[PDB]
């Protein structure tokens, strides 16, 4: 009978390389981070423009007003409100969460991180959520570099000795009072309940195939989260611990 | 008269062997296993395609994306999302829990358990609640097999010194950190109170009729579950104590 | 005048046995039992069939599986569907509480309780609220043939020593768990707040003229709730006690 | 200047008499009992039909379904809403509270309250509220005659030593426990609170000029609300106590 | 543009034409000389005896309230009929809309020397009767004070306080007023309705349509105060009972 | 591959300068006050009359009766409503928060705030929060800053944190203004209602029409701050009792 097919499937292959190749193919992936630095790098030099310039900018521009490029110009400076009008026209910018060939500001500053890790210490005050703040709930001064969600493209999970379970947890700190002031409606709500809401787009982020293990550790060096010897900063362990 | 008609009901037949014959064939069936592995051979044999890879695709699907086929490929790979499409083309797949005569990849991983039940050994990290989450819960490494509610459909209840429920009690421990992980409105409520969501249809998959009581211990044995002499393992004893 | 007109009525005829005829035929039903006996025997008999079985076909399906015949086929065995699908088509059932000339399982239950009150005996651990369940609750073996609403059309309030109302303190003991099992919105309620959700439907039930006293004396008998010489059983004292 | 215009109000006349003659005239109604006296007589004669006996089915259907007759009928005998099929036919009857010239189930039993109040004797345990259930709240037997809305017509607000307001008081507290029963979400409310939601048209209805003084006093001694000697019952004034 | 701005801190800023500008900007609410001017514009263009007129709107605003298309329905065909000529001549509104409309809450502010006479001969007609004021005042309460538009005869700025104590015993009026005509407020404490119409009856008090000697003639011929500016020994007493 | 090109920014420049050019040039306005300050001046001496006077009467307006024209006409005196109509029809007056190029009494106070601050002295006790009501709650608390477009006036880089003080001592004011405007927030707690106009409050101070040296003039004018930057007592009370 049908019974005798569905038994049958024991003896039926299951090699781990197939199925893991798989699991990366079918795995949450929200954009392409590859696909937006090269639409990006074509469409603004299509414009004739300095396209590295302009990165620089949406990547100010999101930190500081978020993801509604067409709102945000509205209660802005004529000068302002003009060049966010450029870069709306050159690389399509869209808002939320759409399609895998749209750029959207808070794409621009996941798939170009290492230069969004340096702008967040000199526009810390300017920020959502203000550095200060971040460093009254943390106690210790809490790392300007963590100060937005798009640094989970850095965290290397597989870390020796569980080093990037113990920066994920530090950077959630952040994420939880960040959730928070982007939609008021999770301020009320338990910290293991806003925990869950920005979970598994995280964890997709810190899976991410774009950054190697290697070129993950170079960027953790350098804004400060290790040291030398590849022990972990003072400050990311008291953040993953106060996350609890 | 029809008073008459109604009152003449008392001396007709009452037979306790026929009520329960009915009472057996009008039970509660989630869905007919042996007619969506009959559509998945049809359908896919029909399509020319070798429907065994695509049933080990779905389930492999199934554990790490849910049961939204539509949803799922909008966040996803752009040569992902093109198996997806043809996978929902073939199969004429849907979302939810619809008619007899539909497939979804749940009921795939749920009448092919046999399969599953080896695929979720290698993608154990991959799933919503992860191989090590559930070993830090039950404290004892967690059997990967048991990793999904489609286990439910090799649960023999019936099992000699009460066996069968020793299993479902273990299962129960991955089923309440699944369904807080799949809604997380169930995320700060209590742990009976979110037993009870799930208990209605698991009983109704281990009270079924598609496999009988020995291949159930087939494939409890197969799995490592069980020994031949029928004693549970040192993970399955634990588990089911820390379900309560 | 008019005024004079009104004054007059104080002189008009109020006969008390015409006023308590017009209330009977004005009163509350939702369905006529006659109505429901005549349509199912016509309907079975004009599409060749026992309908005799399929009445208790028709008891069976509601006491185990409710009123709703479309939902409960979806999560049902392929050769009881096939049996409702055949019982939906010539009976043309219904869900809920439609109009007069409509059938629906609880009311072939309710027509048909002479059939039904012996049905339950076979099958009181396959009902919503189990045999052993109601035994519990009741302290003594808590009557069978009263665990279902139908059982309200065979109650005789007008009984001598008031032995009517004690069956319905009897039977009102299972009604308050089945509602609470039917609505678990009632589950936190208090007892005599739910008491109130059926006493409406129940009175009605139990003041119809579909069954005479001395048919209802005859069904109260044969199911053991009352003797020859109008004893009522120990149980059904009991069970009257513990409503409170 | 149209301050002196104003000021000059000071000298102008202001007539006792002219003012309550106005008074009279603005007064809350809601509809006219000559009027509806007149149409049900007009209507039934024109129908050739015995208005009288159809005076007296409206109120025996009244008091006991209510004031909404198409919604009545769908949950009735085919004989009875046969009837109440003929009689919303020619009385053009409504739901609610319609206009003045409007003939509704609720007005034909305000409008010849002297039949309505010996009907309320023996059909008073198939009213919504019954008068064992009133006999409880009350202590004593409270009045039969009292429970109904359109026992207020008969109500001598002017009688002497305030006896009037004494029975107004005695028959609200019926009015209370009607409207929880007429409308559930008044139930968990306060006494006062239901009071003042039926205290208008109650005012406006013992204020009514369709039945004198003299007529009241023999109607109020026709149905032992009090004597010749103008002394209420005791139960009357044990109501008005417990109303408070 | 920035030196225009700056500019204007040389710019005049006199007190007296800035005041001059507030007392003509002040909040208002309807203006008491435009409804006299319209009521005798509209009553004599529609040759009509509007003095009569506005005694017929004062006694239907006392009585039925401010909604005149509601209370029309609920009325007497000879009362209603006159409604219906008011509303067509006047051009009569609900609630509080514009300063040129009309509304019977209004022709009783503006006229207020007539709707103080008035308010003696209908006391027991009113929404709160004049014997339930005397309860609560523990003397006989001023008839004149028993309707919110009485505050436009307050002078607050009379010698030794007199007018505070005034405004302080026709609050105690206000209260049960506001609880009788929204039952909202009914369980509410006597402090917090207090402060529902505390704004608009302080604004209604430090009108500018009569001036302190109007209002001095006024409150001498409704008994409220003497030649001698003595205050009423009733008026005193309502003051008192006024903190309870 | 494109990764490299991502890594590559790790040497890309970050200056702080061009940054913070970025962050001023990008920063949440609301309406530009060259516009509106313009726009009255366009719109008022095309319809011949004397702007300056219409705009002390619109502060005075905005002040004492707030920022829907429409609907305070309907309950206002006839020869005042006369005014409001005529004010609306020359300005194009709208209510809420419009457009960048649309005027409204808030706007008007908040862009002619040298005036608003003086107009402030004289009219505050017809002020929706009267001064002795404020004065209570804080010693004398300064009329200058009791009304939300002081805030243009507040220089916040001022030294020594002078700035802060002043923000915490109108801060003061502005929550009890807000329990007044929207009564809904009159039972919740300080520091709840504190954050409801804590980002448009700091979008006003980091304004860039007025100069820090027009600021710092603007400031000691109003008494706020003397010719030697030293706060006034009252100033230091109100940023107290703020907490």
């Amino acid at each position: 009978n049908y019974r005798d097919i569905a038994l049958a499937f024991l003896d039926e292959s299951a090699d781990s390389g197939t199925i893991n190749a798989w699991v990366n193919e079918f795995a949450y992936q929200g954009f392409d981070p590859k696909r937006i630095v090269q639409l990006v790098k074509e469409r603004g030099t299509a414009k004739g423009r300095d396209w590295k310039k302009d990165v620089k900018m949406m990547i100010v521009l999101n930190l500081v007003r978020g993801n509604k490029p067409e709102a945000m110009m509205k209660k802005m400076s004529e000068k302002g409100a003009s060049i966010v009008a450029n870069l709306i026209s050159v690389y399509q910018l869209k808002e939320g969460n759409p399609g895998r060939d749209t750029i959207t500001l808070s794409r621009v500053s996941a798939a170009f991180v290492p230069w969004t890790v340096q702008a967040l210490r000199v526009l810390s005050e300017s920020l959502p959520v203000s550095g200060t703040t971040m460093d009254a709930i943390a106690g210790v001064t809490y790392p300007r570099a963590m100060m937005h969600p798009s640094f989970a493209g850095i965290i290397d999970l597989d870390l020796p000795n569980g080093a990037g379970a113990t920066i994920a947890d530090a950077h959630g700190l952040f994420m939880i009072e960040f959730s928070k002031t982007i939609n008021p409606s999770l301020r009320t709500k338990q910290a293991n309940e806003v925990a869950a809401t920005f979970e598994k787009p995280n964890m997709a982020a810190m899976s991410g195939r774009f950054f190697t293990r290697e070129d993950k550790k170079k960027l953790l060096i350098a804004v400060g989260i290790i040291d030398e010897d590849l022990v972990l900063a003072s400050a990311v362990v008291r953040s993953a611990e106060k996350y609890r």
